[PDB]
């Protein structure tokens, strides 16, 4: 079951790729690195858990180790993403963008290294990812969200929709590891495979839909 | 005699990286961007192919040589960024574009790292899809990244179109090689495979941007 | 007493990142970069050296003690502390992100070949080493070459400040290979506890110490 769920999940990503492929060749309006940024995130996703169909990304608890080469790359993709469209119209803050990719590449690593951890070392890795997390969400609500809202209504309306969708999504992730094998191990492997396909579905591929459609439609 | 390959290849990049240093100092209009990144490839390639020379860049699992893939992860981004700095040489970056490439190809060197690890069915997967990378690669070459070069006029294009056209005829063989040697089908010996990662690399490299620095070079007014 | 130094390092580290995030807040001038960088730096040495002090960043090779998780500190916090003084240097004019990244390269290559030298032995770890202090010595020619000129292009004032962090910046950083040679990594003259305090005591002047007098003569400049 496993196997093919990560087989299932690489077929969707690939879709989710070509579809923001072709609305790059009528881009109306929003820059090719949108478009760029939209398609690298599923296809590397797409490959990383391809490795876990195959039998490869793990080893024997059981430690997804792809998971964290996936999401080291396409976490801060996403975060870009967010704070490009936050800059949509506007003048670019790319200390702002480069220092939510910095939490957040630390943010995945303090996961690996917890995974890898045991006892009280183990919640003192995944304590620093928390915060670093919750150091992205203030970004996110407070001054990014102010350089979305110096773009006009439309805009800010657009970003706020899209801030909420990923935030709401991104809380869940470090909720079901704590509660999954790899920390408390309430949740059985099996359920925790699923969530972390179902969530990066909605993650990679619906956040893309839902904020590359909201830019186009401002042309 | 492996061993003694990699060291006279090592010497050879160091002298490659030497002679573009000489040339950055008498720039002739090439921005000191292209002589960085022309200095870094070989000098990589030569540090990854020098712990080979050692005896430290390879392991047991057939000998994979993994300094080949820490080689290449550095060394084929920059030299597609090479490209496409000579398709824009005097007019607007596209810089998405350049990015999309390098995206494109550390995949690519990736798929082939994990393709030498697997074996049967599981490595022509990963082989399959460093090929597709290497395909659009290509796509970019001669359509979009060449209507840019096109745009930046007559001699430039004539340029862009000599270096792409060079660039390609040797990415072609590394998968080729690849393929036909002890990492796939096993038909060619260690030794050959040896030779060829030695003597491709060479004109990769070091030939690639001595054609592609005096072919720009050679626009300079004045 | 191993551990308990490095829970202290971290901590410092922890209140340095504190310190330039409060200055960021009131910037006089400085761009948000400038304290980014100062932030970055401090913040991930911290995280390396917690795994040190939590007893992970370590292990057993050769008899000794290699203390891995440096090399994971130093490849990320030196190239960010190389940009901090090349930004001081091109500060009030036109930035050269050629030159910056060159500086980049250099260093990141030095960590490599550090980390490489560490688990390699007898002649061939010497190599290693011989060709990161060749690294180093192209990174001080920068410094006090091309990269000066930039300040002194920058005028009187700027290239005064310039000048101060470059040397404090070059005194600290020939003292790593310095100690790496004569600690147990090398020649096994000095004693694993004298290379850890040498660890601790050289990066916070290098870190937070260079952060403090770079950003405080910034400042100052308003
Ligand atoms: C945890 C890994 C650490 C990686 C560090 C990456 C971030 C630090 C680097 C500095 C980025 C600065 C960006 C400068 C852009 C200025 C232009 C602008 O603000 O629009
Ligand atoms: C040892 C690993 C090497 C990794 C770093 C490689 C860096 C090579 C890339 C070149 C960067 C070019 C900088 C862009 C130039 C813009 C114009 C300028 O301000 O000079
Ligand atoms: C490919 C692009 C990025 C994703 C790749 C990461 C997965 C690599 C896993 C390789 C392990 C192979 C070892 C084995 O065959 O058991
Ligand atoms: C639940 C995670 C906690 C934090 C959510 C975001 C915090 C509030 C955003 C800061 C607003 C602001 O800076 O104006
Ligand atoms: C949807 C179906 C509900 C199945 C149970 C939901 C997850 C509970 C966690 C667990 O028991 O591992
Ligand atoms: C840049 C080049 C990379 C060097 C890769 C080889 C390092 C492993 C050597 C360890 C050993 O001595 O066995
Ligand atoms: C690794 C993944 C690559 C994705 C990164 C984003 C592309 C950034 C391109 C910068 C755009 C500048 C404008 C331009 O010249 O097109
Ligand atoms: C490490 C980072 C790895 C990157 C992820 C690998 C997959 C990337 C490929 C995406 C590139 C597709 C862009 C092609 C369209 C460009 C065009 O229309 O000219
Ligand atoms: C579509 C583009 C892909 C082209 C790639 C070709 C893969 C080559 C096939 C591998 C040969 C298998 C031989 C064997 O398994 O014995
Ligand atoms: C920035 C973060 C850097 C942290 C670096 C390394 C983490 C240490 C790796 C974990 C080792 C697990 C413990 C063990 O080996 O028993
Ligand atoms: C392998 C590890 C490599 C990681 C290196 C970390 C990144 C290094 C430094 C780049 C900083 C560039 C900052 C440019 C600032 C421009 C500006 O402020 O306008
Ligand atoms: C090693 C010490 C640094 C030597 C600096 C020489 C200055 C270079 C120059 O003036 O261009
Ligand atoms: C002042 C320099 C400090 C170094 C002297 C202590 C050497 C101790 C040792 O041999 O371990
Ligand atoms: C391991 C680190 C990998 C980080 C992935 C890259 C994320 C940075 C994206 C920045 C995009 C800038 C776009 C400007 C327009
Ligand atoms: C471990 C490395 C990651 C740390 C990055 C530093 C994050 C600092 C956040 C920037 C603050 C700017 C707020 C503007 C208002
Ligand atoms: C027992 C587990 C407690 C872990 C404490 C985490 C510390 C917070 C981050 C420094
Ligand atoms: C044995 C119980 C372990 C649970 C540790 C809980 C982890 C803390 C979650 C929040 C992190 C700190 C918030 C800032
Ligand atoms: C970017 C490529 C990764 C660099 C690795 C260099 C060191 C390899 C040592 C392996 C043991
Ligand atoms: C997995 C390791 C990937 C590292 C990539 C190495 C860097 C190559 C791509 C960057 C090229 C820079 C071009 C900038 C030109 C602007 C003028
Ligand atoms: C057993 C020894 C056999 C060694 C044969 C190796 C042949 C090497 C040819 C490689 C082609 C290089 C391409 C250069 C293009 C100009
Ligand atoms: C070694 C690869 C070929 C180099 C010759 C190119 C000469 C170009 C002169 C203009
Ligand atoms: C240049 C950075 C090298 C440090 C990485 C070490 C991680 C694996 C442990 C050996
Ligand atoms: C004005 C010419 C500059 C020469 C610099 C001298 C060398 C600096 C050495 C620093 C290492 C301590
Ligand atoms: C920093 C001065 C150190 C002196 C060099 C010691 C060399 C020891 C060889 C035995
Ligand atoms: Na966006
Ligand atoms: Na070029
Ligand atoms: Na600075």
């Amino acid at each position: 079951m496993i196997s093919i769920l990560h087989y299932g999940y690489s077929f969707i990503m690939l879709l989710g790729a070509l579809y923001f492929y072709l609305l790059s060749k009528d881009p109306k309006g929003v820059p090719a690195s949108e478009y760029l940024i939209a398609m690298v995130i599923p296809l590397w996703s797409g490959a990383a858990y391809l490795s876990i169909a195959l039998g490869q990304g793990l080893f024997q608890t059981t430690i997804y180790y792809a998971r964290y080469i996936d999401w080291v790359i396409s976490t801060p993709l996403l975060l870009a993403a967010l704070a490009l469209t936050a800059m949509f119209g506007g003048k670019k803050n790319l200390t702002l963008l480069f220092s939510l990719v910095a939490l957040d590449v630390f943010m995945i690593i303090t996961g690996f290294v917890a995974d890898l951890s045991i006892g009280t070392t183990k919640y003192i890795w995944y304590s620093l990812g928390v915060i670093a997390l919750i150091i992205i969400l203030v970004i996110t609500f407070g001054p990014l969200r102010r350089i979305a809202l110096s773009n006009g209504t439309r805009l800010a309306r657009h970003y706020t929709r899209v801030a909420i969708y990923l935030s709401a999504l991104w809380v869940c992730y470090p909720t079901a590891w704590l509660l999954g094998p790899s920390g408390l191990g309430l949740a059985q492997e099996l359920t925790e495979v699923l969530v972390f396909i179902i969530l990066p579905i909605f993650s990679k591929v619906g956040f893309s839909i839902v904020d590359l459609h909201g830019l186009r439609k401002l042309h």
